[PDB]
């Protein structure tokens, strides 16, 4: 399925100005605006001031007046937007409002992925901003998967990009102290965490796409592959025997950053996400090799037996590692048992 924005069209631009090392508004004016004017895209800028501001704005927004919502930021702002749409009473129609991700200078994994799918070379910073803006100007829409998440505490959350636990989430946390470095904050965080490598105790189970296929089962949204966290996972799932991990990563897209091609095995099918995990026992040196190889998406060629990849429609993760974190679409939260189901072709993105 494909769709197209009308011409002219009218979009809302949600922009975080204290973001892009404080340059997002300037970049919008210099790199985005002239292209929108030429493509007959009129806009209104709405500025975000703090965490969840966008979530609460989109939750209460009159959506009928916009042809799309444009988010100019990192991955976190898009997370907030989609979560705002999904918590509305009219969520079933609100989630069908076309969305567009423009990177603001501190990176954006979703924008990098969309640039990749469109056939562009793996560019960064202003070049990436330009390409993603040209995709908006071209007006074509593609459906994206959405991961519906439930935690032991009853939290209900949606993920457009990733859920990370272990090493990756710890890097997301550590890297908040280094925002001045831009996207390289994640590389520094990786080295620091690698220097202090640890494993994390927990249990992982998943429902591979091969077992049931990606069609949504009849019982919202309804997550009919899930049973309650207080019950054992269903007998037809796969339970991983390992009790200790270096990391676990659910990933809906090809990239973890503009220069991190994490999932080179092809764009996800409708209703399917990538699941990666790294088993305990791997060396620091191999983990470094894998990290560096991820730039050109060559890390799977090592055939390291500690790195396992599987395409899934659902999963459950039960951390038993004491106080820790998850990163959901790069956003930090306290870790606890969690499970999720992928919904196919659930929203539209400019792409
Ligand atoms: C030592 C190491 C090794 C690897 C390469 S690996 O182990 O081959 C691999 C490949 C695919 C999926 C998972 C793991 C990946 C790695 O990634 C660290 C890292 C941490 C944060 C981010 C940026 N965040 C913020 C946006 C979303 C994303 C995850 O939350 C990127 C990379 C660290």
């Amino acid at each position: 399925p494909r769709g197209v924005l009308p011409r002219p069209c009218r979009v809302l631009v949600l922009l975080n100005p204290r973001g892009g090392k404080g340059k997002a508004l300037q970049l919008f004016r210099s790199h985005v605006q002239p292209l929108l004017a030429e493509a007959e895209i009129s806009f209104t800028l709405m500025l975000t001031e703090r965490r969840n501001h966008a979530r609460e704005l989109v939750r209460s927004e009159e959506l009928g007046r916009w042809d799309a919502l444009v988010v100019m930021s990192g991955d976190g702002l898009m997370h907030e937007v989609v979560n705002g749409l999904m918590e509305r009473p009219d969520w079933e129609t609100a989630i069908q409002k076309p969305l567009c991700s423009l990177p603001a200078g501190s990176g954006n994994a979703l924008a990098a992925s969309l640039n990749h799918y469109a056939g562009y070379e793996q560019v960064t910073n202003e070049d990436l901003l330009t390409n993603c803006t040209l995709l908006l100007c071209r007006r074509l829409l593609s459906p994206m998967n959405l991961l519906s998440l439930h935690t032991a505490s009853g939290l209900r959350l949606f993920s457009v990009l990733s859920l990370a636990w272990g090493f990756i989430a710890d890097v997301d946390l550590e890297s908040e102290k280094y925002r001045r470095l831009g996207e390289m904050r994640f590389t520094l965080g990786t080295f620091l965490r690698l220097a202090a490598l640890r494993t994390y105790r927990g249990r992982l189970a998943y429902l591979p796409v091969g077992r049931v296929g990606s069609k949504t089962p009849a019982s919202g949204p309804v997550d009919a592959h899930l049973v309650p966290l207080e019950e054992p996972v269903p007998s037809h799932w796969t339970v991983v025997p390992d009790e200790d991990f270096v990391l676990v990563l659910a990933l809906l897209h090809s990239h973890l950053g503009s220069e991190m091609f994490a999932a080179p095995m092809g764009r996800c099918a409708a209703g399917v996400m990538h699941l990666f995990y790294v088993r305990a026992g791997v060396s620091r040196a191999m983990l470094l090799r894998l990290f560096l190889a991820m730039e050109k998406g060559r890390h799977m060629e090592y055939e390291c037996p500690y790195l396992v990849y599987v395409p899934v429609v659902a999963f459950r993760l039960e951390p038993k590692d004491g106080k820790g974190v998850f990163a959901v679409d790069g956003e930090l939260m306290v870790s606890e048992a969690v499970q999720g189901q992928v919904h196919p072709n659930y929203f539209w993105m400019v792409s």
